[PDB]
């Protein structure tokens, strides 16, 4: 489908994840049939030419998808800014016949790339004038197409909600924070942390929100005058009220109202002078620029490389330079120039002290996250003292994140003045009582623990419905906020159709989807999915290393997730599995013969290794032992085979940054939705919830949050397979089969 | 065997692992029958008394073993130095009736504790004089017993090799270094790393050796005059000779000949001024003082905690205060004072600029490590250019550490002027040729990658022995260094036994044991065991968190190890398993019934979970599915059960600190012994090696390195099951059982 | 099998590695096939045999029988064949497995 050549480079500040993007672009460029060239040392080697530019084969980008940084340098060039460097680079490209380029880096690198594009024609004219090239060559390569990628941990590119590599940087910052928090709680010492980021406070805020830090500094919202006294009051209140440790996070470019940078040494001197608490400071440095890339990072980096290659092949000279970014939950494509000038407009906005205008220009999500952070950071004295009574339940299997969500919900409810109860062991608990009131201090520190300390059970409510109604009437509970998996959705549904028989079930209930399988309808991601994918990715990478150690071997892996195939597909994408067998993609024996022939052919190459996943219930009869026997027999003399079953190790340890933050966001928003619905449905001195809109599942759709009624989702659920009728992630399977030979 | 009370506390700089120490002490104290109290906030709460000291049950120390820092505070006290605070603490202890006390922390805390033992009688006299206590109480508590545990990552304590937590600090350091190396290679940047260690460079030395850094600065061997020229020469040589990045490590106590501190800022200014290379400086901060402790930290803390309990209960008043330390791989016991003055004298000698005397006082092991690091850091110009040739093999299952040993052996061999070959695919390749010489630069970066790059196979030599001898004669090989598992030892044994039938096999053969199962005879640790222990440690902790998520659950985990239960036993100790089944400990059905009823007893308590480790072939009929059926049957109505198989995940990813160091040290010392014997047996112009001492297995014995003849080990090897007759780790099974109820 | 129409049986006869017993009993009972060590077979032969069963199930004789010596192949277990025949034969017939164990040693000796 193509007959032209491709060039690729990464430039600017390295962010872990470029390796997956460069792998994807080169592998599609080969798969589509185009020629691909790797530019070493970035713009330095592009200008130098010669050995700095070289053709690559299908195997050139192997054994890098799990590696941070980049294999091709991405060094900063000075001659590129000059006319002589640009014409030399154009001379090198025409000598190698490069007409489409992919660039990875920051805003300046792409600005320079588009500057190079805007005068490519002029460069060809004077290059012909000096006699270096013939006019026929200039006519052949008369146009240059640019596709851009944003690789930077700062996440300052306002046109993209998530830049490549930030999730991995979020993993590195938080594991450092977790190590620091242990000694901080031990010694009762207040600490100041310095996170990376040129002039952006996204990383500082996300880390503080995911760690419950007692105070934050960001450039987007500089502190108001007299912040010293408010700092002293808050830290005194925290350490007095049982908070053993205090965490302070400061972006390297944090400023005051006058824009003057606030040095961490000043903050340390102030806290020591005014409180005398023992304290330290730890500058983290370049730790955010390294480590293994996150599974979401690898998936997104590969997907952006997929779209960049497609954009380059389908672009025209009249088409302006374009970048691929994220809007909602799809790979959108935006013009480079418009994002550049809007970023510069936000930059002058924060420079010109019009901080609010910079805030609205960049976006409205992070100001709301900052509002949630200030709400939950400290106990604001509640005044409402509303008669509403709420209960929180854990249902389903254990998963990463429910702890943060319940912590968010209880603290928000106490802030709202409601009486909050917490039920242990879910519906089985409610039948057997086991209900206690909770306080603000009673939930501290839950943000950093995986699983659910409250516990969960697979019991459904209809078996003990009478005891549930009795306990509801005894304790006067007026709302439910179940956080759990598919079984939570089933239980809430059964309660909904039970409303006609039992009048007390005319109550408001909401479900927070939390399960590793990601099979709860009404959402596009379930809380705890990302932790499970990260665990499976690490484990499969370790299996890949073991297989590569003993060459000519293949591994069978049995990933969990019931009938849903999301976990299998994302793991296979992250670790480059040669195939992923899934229930939604039926396959017969001839397909396995084809895959066996693929592996036998690949065994002739230098990369003599293989890894094929299998969702645990992808096929009724073709169990994992089937695949082991078939591969071992048909591959006799060529390779051997082994089996693995990733057990409950896929349920993860410490939760991930996105899961912690997403659980806190859903807990707050669900509590606001409850308080809303309760204050409408209260009439004549009693709560009466009969409309189906009183039973909804809070979830993040393609763009933002929604509240779909549970009964409305009944027409979109396969209760036999316990998974929704249609799922959005089926597109990624084409990508998974693409990235393998 | 006790009718008294035990007290525990932690003081000084927190070093992650005190949770394991207090767990083992508390659980051993309860098992022996002595009451146990947890003294919070260290010596501050000790003097304060009251609520700061409270009794602990078996469940008081549950679910803390995997936590960094400490759960009992460890605050610093000032009145503890004053006699008023001392008498107040003594009053608190006699009021709670505690006669024995276990101290955890650094040297100063031990000095204070010995002062307490030295004046306990005077304090009780003062309390009786003022009327606080009766005469009978004074007679009852007339003596105090002190047992000290050296918990400090600095590893300054002279009489001990490993203090509690130093391995965890090395784990933190190397996680950070592996993160940094990606971006440092990407941007071609030099990084100056500041390491902790109050006045010792052990952590700096071990990190530099395990990272292959370009230059090191420690206090034990301060740099000679004009060292800056050597800095410029080495850094220019590395950057010119293919070294993409440069790493410089500095101890926080680094000094010059005059003892003046060397600032990392100075080193950055010097390298920038004299070379202009882009560079950075990173300070790890207090990240090393927290985080989840590594597996070696937990096992070491548990053994020292048990030994401290034993020491306290077997002590007498005439006996002086003693501690528990490491000699070889056993818990030896030393007197407190002698080590204290030895450490003080070493510090004084370092301050007095007698740096040679300080080096001799630390121990010859450090000096040998310094010499090994100097030998391997840069390529010294060889001059001998002998006629000898060498071949290196990888055999057995791939184990994390083979690459480090191969790199060290190759570079040491190049230094001695021998031509060294590397045979891919083990003995199979040696029959199939594939033998290639290797240069210095050809093995760069192997230290930091797991697996086996040469490739390993389980094939044995006797099947292709004619082709083996043909290739030996063609390449003129004069010795083999076969690093590998039991298959390596068996293959070299076959070649030695075949020396009678052919002449060419009269050739010196050295074996480096490298296998996760730790079954090669003649050694105590096999290269790569520690990585597998740690990998299984994380896996089991993740399973236990999932288990606690679903209250009332038990897990059956099947771990590798061939027949040796070393891996299963140490992992079970690492994660507090209820029982670990192993071939070396025969078990019938009655023991399983006994374990089940014990599990039901535990399930009546608050901690409603469980875990059992099964070696992969601990029993020929009782497979893991049998155990699942038995447990799910006899626990019906009380709990459920699950099974997980840690397959090739137990081979681990990046090797841990000890495995990199152990691989490097074995590679150097094995190559030196090989060159020594090869020069010994060369006579009249032809090599001829017939005596049994010409074939040995390098291994770390109880104390230090020794070369055991390969044939002599035959009488201490079980070729039926592939493991030695006797193993040293059988004592650890007693710890595993006693620490569980 | 003939009683419950549309059914196939995988019979794992004894005999060690020798397939004399599996062959001759297959002739004596008209089995559809008798997999034996002396005749190595791959997945293609099993696919063909499934295809013969698929065609044969359209006729009046809606039954089948395939033998297998107990150790006729290292990997293709009787469970593997049961899964293969049931899966690729979905919608037309079902399958069951049997193991003629020490019944093969027989009762009273024949004349
Ligand atoms: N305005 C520009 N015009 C031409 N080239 C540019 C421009 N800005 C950046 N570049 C090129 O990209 C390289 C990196 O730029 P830098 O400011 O360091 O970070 P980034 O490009 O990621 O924003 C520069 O060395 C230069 O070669
Ligand atoms: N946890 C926090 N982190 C950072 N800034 C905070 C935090 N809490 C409050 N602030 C800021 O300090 C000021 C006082 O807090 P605020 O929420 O306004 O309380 P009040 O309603 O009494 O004025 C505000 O400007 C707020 O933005
Ligand atoms: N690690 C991740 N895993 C899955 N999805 C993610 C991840 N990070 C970001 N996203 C998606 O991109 C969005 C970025 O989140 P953000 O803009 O910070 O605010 P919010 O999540 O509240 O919308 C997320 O909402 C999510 O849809
Ligand atoms: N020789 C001593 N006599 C009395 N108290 C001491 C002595 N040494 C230390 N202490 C006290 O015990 C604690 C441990 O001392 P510190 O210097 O903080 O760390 P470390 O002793 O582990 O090196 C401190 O609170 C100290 O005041
Ligand atoms: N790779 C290195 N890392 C750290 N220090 C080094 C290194 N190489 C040399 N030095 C320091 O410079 C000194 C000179 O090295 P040395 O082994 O004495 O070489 P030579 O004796 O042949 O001149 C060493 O004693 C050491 O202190
Ligand atoms: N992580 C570990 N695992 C197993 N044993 C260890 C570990 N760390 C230390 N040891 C034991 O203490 C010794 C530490 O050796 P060290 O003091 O660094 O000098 P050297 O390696 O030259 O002998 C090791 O040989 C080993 O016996
Ligand atoms: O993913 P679901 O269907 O909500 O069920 C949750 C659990 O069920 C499992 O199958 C395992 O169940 P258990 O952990 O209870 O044994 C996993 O897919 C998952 O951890
Ligand atoms: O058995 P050895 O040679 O002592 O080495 C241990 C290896 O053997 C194993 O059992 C590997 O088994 P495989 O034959 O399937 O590779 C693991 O315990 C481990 O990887
Ligand atoms: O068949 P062989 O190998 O000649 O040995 C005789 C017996 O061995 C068998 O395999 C039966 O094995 P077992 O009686 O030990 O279970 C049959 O072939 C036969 O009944
Ligand atoms: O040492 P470096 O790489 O120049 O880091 C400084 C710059 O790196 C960045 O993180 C680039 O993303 C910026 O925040 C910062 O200005
Ligand atoms: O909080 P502290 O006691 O000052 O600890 C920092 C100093 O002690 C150490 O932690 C020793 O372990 C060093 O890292 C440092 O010199």
């Amino acid at each position: 489908g193509a007959g032209k050549a491709i060039g690729v480079l990464t430039s600017g500040g390295d962010a872990q994840g470029m390796n997956a993007a460069v792998r994807a672009v080169t592998r599609m460029g080969i798969y589509v049939g185009a020629k691909v060239f790797l530019i070493y040392e970035g713009y330095e080697g592009l200008v130098e030419g010669g050995e700095n530019i070289k053709q690559a084969n299908w195997l050139s980008v192997s054994n890098i998808i799990q590696l941070g940084g980049t294999i091709i340098g991405s060094a900063r060039c000075k001659a590129f800014t000059t006319r002589e460097g640009r014409r030399a680079a154009a001379y090198n490209l025409v000598q190698h016949g490069i007409t489409n380029l992919c660039v990875i880096g920051g805003d300046g690198s792409l600005t320079g790339a588009n500057i190079f594009r805007s005068e490519w024609g002029s460069l060809l004219e004077e290059l012909v004038a000096e006699g270096k090239i013939s006019e026929t060559t200039a006519r052949t390569y008369s146009h240059l197409n640019i596709a851009g990628l944003v690789g930077s941990i700062d996440n300052d590119f306002c046109g993209t909600d998530m830049t490549i590599g930030t999730d991995s940087a979020l993993h590195r910052i938080m594991e450092v924070i977790d190590a620091i928090t242990t000694t901080a709680q031990s010694h009762q010492r207040t600490f100041v942390l310095e996170v990376m980021g040129r002039h952006c406070g996204y990383l500082a805020l996300v880390s503080a929100l995911a760690s419950g830090a007692d105070w934050l500094f960001i450039p987007e919202a500089p502190p108001e005058d007299g912040w010293e006294n408010f700092m002293c009051e808050r830290l005194g209140e925290t350490r007095s009220r049982g908070s053993r440790l205090n965490i302070i996070i400061i972006a390297e470019g944090a400023i005051d109202r006058n824009g003057k940078p606030i040095s961490s040494s000043y903050v340390k001197d102030l806290v020591v002078q005014r409180l005398g608490f023992d304290t330290r400071v730890t500058v983290l440095g370049h730790v955010q620029r390294g480590g293994t890339p996150s599974a979401f990072d690898r998936i997104l980096s590969s997907k952006m490389g997929m779209e960049a290659v497609m954009a380059l092949l389908e672009a025209t000279p009249d088409t302006p330079a374009c970048v691929v970014t994220l809007s909602g939950n799809q790979s959108v494509r935006l013009p480079l120039m418009e994002c550049v000038q809007m970023t510069k407009e936000v930059q002058k906005a924060m420079d010109d002290k019009r901080f609010d205008e910079a805030t609205q220009l960049r976006g409205g999500s992070f100001e709301n996250n900052w509002n949630i952070y200030k709400l939950l950071a400290h106990q604001k004295p509640p005044k409402e003292k509303s008669n509403f009574s709420l209960a929180i339940l854990n249902v389903g299997a254990p998963a990463a994140g429910m702890n943060a969500a319940v912590r968010s919900a209880v603290r928000t409810g106490i802030s709202h003045g409601h009486t909050v109860y917490v039920v242990h062991d879910g519906f089985e608990g409610l039948a057997k009582g086991q209900v206690q009131e909770v306080g603000w201090h009673d939930v501290a520190g839950w943000l950093g623990r995986g699983g659910s300390m409250l516990g969960t059970k697979r019991t459904l409510p209809k078996g003990q419905l009478e005891s549930i109604v009795e306990n509801i009437r005894i304790y006067g509970i007026h709302a439910l906020l179940v956080v759990g998996g598919f079984e939570a959705y089933e239980g809430v549904l059964q309660l909904v159709e039970a409303r006609g028989r039992y009048e007390e079930l005319c109550i408001v209930m909401c479900v927070i989807p939390a399960t590793i399988s990601n099979n709860v309808p009404g959402t596009d991601f379930s809380l705890g999915s990302d932790t499970a994918v990260n665990a499976a990715m690490e484990s499969c990478d370790r299996i890949k290393q073991s297989a590569s150690g003993t060459k000519r071997r293949v591994f069978i892996v049995e990933t969990m997730g019931g009938y849903c195939g999301y976990l299998a597909t994302v793991t296979g994408i992250a670790v480059g599995a040669d195939a992923a067998y899934v229930f939604e993609d039926p396959f017969n024996i001839h397909d396995l013969k084809v895959n066996v022939e693929h592996m036998t052919e690949k065994m002739k190459t230098d990369i003599q290794r293989g890894l094929v996943l299998r969702n645990e219930k992808c096929h009724d009869y073709y169990t994992t032992e089937f695949l082991y026997n078939l591969y071992s027999s048909e591959g006799k003399g060529v390779f051997d085979c082994r089996t693995n079953v990733l057990g409950h190790l896929q349920q993860g340890g410490a939760p991930t940054p996105f899961d912690r933050n997403y659980g806190t966001k859903l807990g707050v928003k669900a509590m606001l939705w409850l308080s809303e619905k309760l204050r409408e449905v209260y009439r004549k001195g009693r709560v009466f919830a009969n409309a189906p809109d009183s039973a909804c599942v809070i979830g993040l759709k393609k763009k933002a949050v929604a509240f779909s009624p549970v009964t409305e989702l009944k027409k979109d659920t396969d209760f036999e397979h316990r998974m929704p009728r249609e799922q959005w992630w089926l597109s990624l399977r084409l990508m998974l089969k693409m990235l393998a030979q």
